[PDB]
């Protein structure tokens, strides 16, 4: 009697968990928005953006119009290796947003110290890769989990002090570095590692991982393995995720399919072409920033973001506007929202971007817990295509407009704020804008006018 070999692994269920973190695919929590969930645990940040500034090498007519193509199958290439990384330490990625990639390794609180080890290993051998680059801030200790949404979208953030921490860890580094939070370094093993002060900071920066005379970290690791739930192991230790060995369960993917774009799903089904979504296209960002007095309290942010998000995603409907990615930045969250330029009615279609923008402006101001609400709109040619390793990718907008809409929400604060693209294009009247003063932007190469968006009214 035969013993043919397994082989079928790849069902719709396994496709669609790919997008998404073991947070979620394991998750299993209730449907009631907003959900929140608490737990501990160490973050590292990998500022990729060393990698996305290629956008404009194949922005160049030398690419053919293949440059879409070329600069996806080149990411891909580089951020596979430090996705295998993370993932064979033990990691989940959690997000691939804001130029960068969040990982989580999520532990018993009494597990931190020996986490970080792993982490911090983890990191430099991710510099190692590159040597012949990236920046790594890591973080530790509590996070909070907000799951928001409708009966059909989900979205995640994780939240709280240490997410706040392993931005500005990140932030602080150079390239090659690797910087520990304050938190990080008050909970780390100090005897396995030497380290530097920063100036004007209490986060470090490691310069060597040197362990003790006897530590062999294989047995180390090994014996951190038992506390990482999901780590592939026995017959299934050649995985680099236990989520490649999920069978199909149509409750489990009707709750998973919601965290993912709808033209994803298409390909997903086998019902667009595989390479359909790598292209450089004309869009417009519109990129939404909500700022709370208390961004690492999930109790009182969480339903105030719930609220916007409702709002936000009844006016995007209205134009089939887009929910890329929403992250944490400083002091609040941030929308990434993707309308269609295709240019057929160039006035109507940036017209509406901009009266969107009002509008979700508007109503978000008045949202209780809502501090301040600032949006930026850009508009031009943007990458677009699922990004990351064939078991851990997501799909991404990257490029220089979709930087300036990012740094126009942060260095203007409070206010709709456009483009020259978008300015111009709309035909709107423009006594509708306001001609703004010129800001030296952090990674913008010279933006152009801006404007704000006034509206329809002098008021």
């Amino acid at each position: 009697m035969n013993t043919p070999k397994e082989e079928f692994q790849d069902w719709p269920i396994v496709r669609i968990a790919a997008h998404l973190p073991d947070l979620i695919v394991y998750g299993h929590f209730s449907p009631e928005r907003p959900f929140m969930d608490y737990f501990d645990g160490v973050l590292m940040f990998v500022d990729i953006s060393g990698f996305t500034a290629m956008t404009e090498k194949f922005s160049s007519a030398m690419y053919m119009d293949r440059g879409a193509e070329q600069l996806v199958e080149i990411l891909n290439y580089h951020i596979s290796a430090i996705v295998e990384k993370v993932l064979i330490f033990g990691g989940d990625i959690l997000k691939f947003a804001g130029d960068a990639l969040l990982a989580l390794w999520r532990v018993e609180r009494k597990q931190l110290k020996n986490i970080i080890t792993v982490v911090i290993k983890c990191s430099l051998e991710i510099h190692g890769l590159f040597e012949t680059r990236v920046k790594i801030g890591l973080a530790a200790g509590h996070i909070s989990m907000l799951v928001f949404g409708d009966e059909t979208h989900s979205h995640f953030l994780v939240i709280g002090q240490a997410v706040d921490d392993v931005r500005l860890a990140q932030n602080m580094a150079q390239m090659n570095d690797v910087i520990l939070s304050p938190n990080c370094w008050q909970l780390c093993d100090r005897s396995m590692i030497e380290i530097e002060s920063v100036p004007d900071q209490r986060a470090v920066k490691v310069n060597f991982l040197k362990p003790p005379p006897n530590f062999n970290f294989d047995e180390f690791f090994t014996k951190c393995t038992t506390f990482m739930h999901y780590y592939p192991s026995g017959e299934h230790k050649n995985l680099l995720r236990l989520a490649c060995t999920l069978k199909p369960d149509p409750e489990l993917e009707m709750s998973l399919q919601k965290y993912v774009m709808e033209s994803i799903l298409k390909q997903i089904d086998n019902k667009q072409l595989q390479g359909y979504l790598s292209e450089l296209r004309p869009v417009t960002i519109v990129f939404v920033n909500l700022m709370f007095e208390d961004q690492d309290k999930a109790e009182e942010i969480g339903p105030a973001i719930q609220d916007a998000y409702m709002h936000i995603t009844s006016v995007l409907k209205i134009f089939q506007g887009q929910i890329n990615k929403v992250f944490m930045f400083d002091k609040g969250c941030s929308f990434l929202c993707v309308f269609g330029f295709p240019g057929e009615k160039v006035p109507d279609e940036l017209t509406h971007a901009l009266e969107c923008a009002m509008d979700i402006f508007d109503f978000c101001s008045q949202v209780h817990k809502i501090q301040t609400v600032s949006i930026g709109v850009a508009s031009g040619i943007v990458f677009c295509g699922i990004v990351g390793h064939t078991v851990r990718h997501e799909y991404t907008v990257i490029g220089q407009k979709v930087n300036l809409a990012a740094r126009m929400m942060m260095y203007y604060p409070g206010i709709v704020t456009c483009d020259s693209v978008t300015y111009n294009g709309s035909n709107l009247p423009a006594y509708f804008f306001k001609e703004l003063p010129k800001k030296v932007m952090k990674g913008v190469a010279d933006s152009g006018p801006l404007y704000q968006y006034w509206g329809r009214t002098e008021k």
